[PDB]
């Protein structure tokens, strides 16, 4: 492999269509599995049409001679007269092609590349380019785990075979057999595999030497800067209360913010630091921010990974941020024998985190 580059899109929260649950776990777990295989992974949740189109265009552009690419989409799919389409979260009801991404157009652009390997996997709820196309239609079918999280049928079987040092086409055929044995998808057309692979190529194949090929190092630096998290900060308030702001990442466009009281003077009986007044573009609803647990924000991956007794806020639209992430830390405090709640607030700039750097 000249390089190993992957783009994973998972669409769950649809405006005019039924919401999905499985993409979250699927995208997250496939990201980890591909990271283990030395892929530079971009993982994005809930993308609009324009966001999808730009992400796909940028991923396609990386597909230079000998590069190993992998594109995964989990979400609603649409079929109209032999063509399949990927449905963005902002798509109107009923479905219409102009609002969707045509799969056949992507395949056509992939066909022009001189990639060492190009794996295009769809997990939808309805000279050679070495393209392996997997098209799963059992996505809303999912299984509930002992964790309480929803895992997709396709991903359940894919997770178990991805790390195998075997030709990708052989790997995917075993996944199709597993689904065929699975009682939910038994005698049904759940996975279609299309392949134009003339060479024994696997996702486990090594990346070309950095002592002569510097494009992997350049793309590694460019990937790294798109995954930068703000360093944790401490804010001091006039009353004497010291607050810590902590940051965790779930996906390339999803960040969890948490606040905790590091010092509370004896005179203050009860205090809480609430993060508010986020940029409009991010579309955060205050009724889904400052939660007592990360689970209540929709963050189930990174859960006992975070400090206890904090307030948690999930920023899942970082790709929409077109300025610095400037928000307010509002402190609400109470003196034991005093009338009510005293409020104090200070603005914070955490720059352009993660995908917002690009
Ligand atoms: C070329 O850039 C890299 C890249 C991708 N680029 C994007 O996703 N671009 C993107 C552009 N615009 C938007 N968008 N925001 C608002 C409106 N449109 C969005 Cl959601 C995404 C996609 N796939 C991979 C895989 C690897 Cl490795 N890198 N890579 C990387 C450095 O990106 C992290």
């Amino acid at each position: 492999a000249k390089d190993k580059v992957a783009l994973l899109i998972g669409n769950m929260n649809y405006r005019e269509h039924p919401k999905l649950k499985a993409p979250l776990v699927d995208v997250y777990e496939l990201t980890n599995l591909l990271r283990q295989l030395d892929f530079k992974v971009v993982s994005l949740l809930d993308l609009t049409e324009y966001e999808m189109r730009n992400a796909v265009d940028e991923f396609l552009l990386l597909l230079d001679k000998g590069v190993y690419g992998l594109l995964y989409y989990a979400g609603h799919g649409y079929e109209n007269f032999g063509n399949s389409f990927m449905v963005p979260v902002d798509a109107p009801n009923p479905y219409r092609s102009e609002n969707c991404l045509c799969v056949q157009n992507i395949l056509k652009l992939m066909q022009e590349k001189e990639t060492g390997l190009n794996v295009f996997l769809l997990d939808m709820c309805r000279v050679t380019a070495n393209i392996v196309f997997g098209y799963a239609t059992c996505q809303e079918a999912f299984e509930i785990q002992h964790s309480g999280l929803a895992n997709g049928i396709f991903m359940k079987f894919l997770k178990d075979r991805l790390l195998e040092d075997k030709k990708i086409t052989v790997l995917l055929d075993e996944v199709a057999e597993d689904m065929g044995k699975c009682h939910l998808t038994k005698g049904k057309q759940a996975l279609e595999i299309r392949s134009s692979l003339s060479e024994k190529r696997a996702l486990t194949d090594p990346i070309q030497g950095t002592e002569y090929s510097a494009e992997s190092l350049v793309r590694n630096l460019q990937w790294a800067k798109a995954h930068e998290l703000p360093e944790s900060m401490c804010l001091k308030f006039d009353c004497g209360v010291q607050i810590q702001l902590g940051f965790a990442a779930e996906f390339s466009n999803v960040m969890i913010i948490y606040t905790s009281i590091v010092y509370k003077p004896p005179e203050i009986i009860m205090c809480d630091a609430y993060v508010t007044d986020f940029p409009l573009d991010l579309d955060i609803d205050p009724k889904d921010a400052n939660k007592g647990t990360p689970e209540e924000t929709g963050s189930y991956l990174v859960s006992k990974d975070l400090p206890k007794h904090c307030l948690y806020t999930r920023l899942s639209s970082l790709q929409k941020l077109k300025e610095h992430l400037v928000f307010t830390v509002c402190l609400s405090y109470q003196y034991s024998g005093l009338e009510d709640t005293v409020e104090d607030k200070q603005e914070v700039n955490v720059g352009k985190p993660l995908i917002a750097k690009l």
